[PDB]
C-alpha cells in the first residue's frame, strides 16, 4: 500500500537494524515483555525471565530476537508481496503459539521505540510513518490468513 519512496526509507532504516540484529533484537523484547507482560506468557521459553537484567542476560532470548527481525527484514524486502514468507508465520502463530494479533501490535509498538531510540537522526518523521504503514500491512495480512486459518 506503501509508495515506492516510502519503501525505500522502509528499507534504508532495515539496513541499519542488521547492522546490530542482536543487539535491535533484545531492545525490542524487553521493551515488549515490560510494556506488555501479558505477552512474556506466551513465551513459554522466556516467561521466568521478569527482569530486564534478566531478559538482557538471556542468550537464548538474543538468538531468538535474531530469527524474529530476520524473518521481518526478509518480509519488509518483498515491499508487500510478502504472500509465501507470511503463510508459515500465520500458520504458528495462530495455531501453534496462539498469539492474537493485538499482541503483534504490541511488537510493532516496540520495534517503532527501538529504531527511535537508536536512529533518532535517520529514522525521522517520515521514515517513521513508512514503518508504520509497512508494519501496520504486516498486520493487515497476518490477521487475513489467521481468519483463514479459522482463528
Ligand atoms: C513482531 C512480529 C513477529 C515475528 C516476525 C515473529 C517471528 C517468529 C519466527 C520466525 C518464529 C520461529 C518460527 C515460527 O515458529 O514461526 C517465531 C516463534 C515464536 N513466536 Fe513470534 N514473531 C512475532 C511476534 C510474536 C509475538 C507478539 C509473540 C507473542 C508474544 C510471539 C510468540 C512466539 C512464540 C511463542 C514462538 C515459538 C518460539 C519457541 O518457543 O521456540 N511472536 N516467531
Ligand atoms: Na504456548
Amino acid at each position: 500500500v506503501l509508495s515506492e519512496g516510502e519503501w525505500q526509507l522502509v528499507l534504508h532504516v532495515w539496513a541499519k537494524v542488521e547492522a546490530d540484529v542482536a543487539g535491535h533484537g533484545q531492545d525490542i523484547h524487553i521493551r515488549l515483555f515490560k510494556s506488555h507482560p501479558e505477552t512474556l506468557e506466551k513465551h513459554d521459553r522466556f516467561k521466568h525471565l521478569k527482569t530486564e537484567a534478566e531478559m538482557k542476560a538471556s542468550e537464548d532470548l538474543k538468538k531468538h530476537g535474531v530469527t524474529v527481525l530476520t524473518a521481518l527484514g526478509a518480509i519488509l524486502k518483498k515491499k508487500g508481496h510478502h504472500e509465501a514468507e507470511l503463510k508459515p508465520l500465520a500458520q504458528s502463530h495462530a495455531t501453534k503459539h496462539k498469539i492474537p494479533i493485538k499482541y503483534l501490535e504490541f511488537e510493532s509498538e516496540a520495534i517503532i521505540h527501538v529504531l527511535h531510540s537508536r536512529h533518532p537522526g535517520d529514522f525521522g518523521a517520515d521514515a517513521q510513518g513508512a514503518m508504520n504503514k509497512a508494519l501496520e500491512l504486516f498486520r493487515k495480512d497476518i490477521a487475513a490468513k489467521y481468519k483463514e486459518l479459522g482463528y
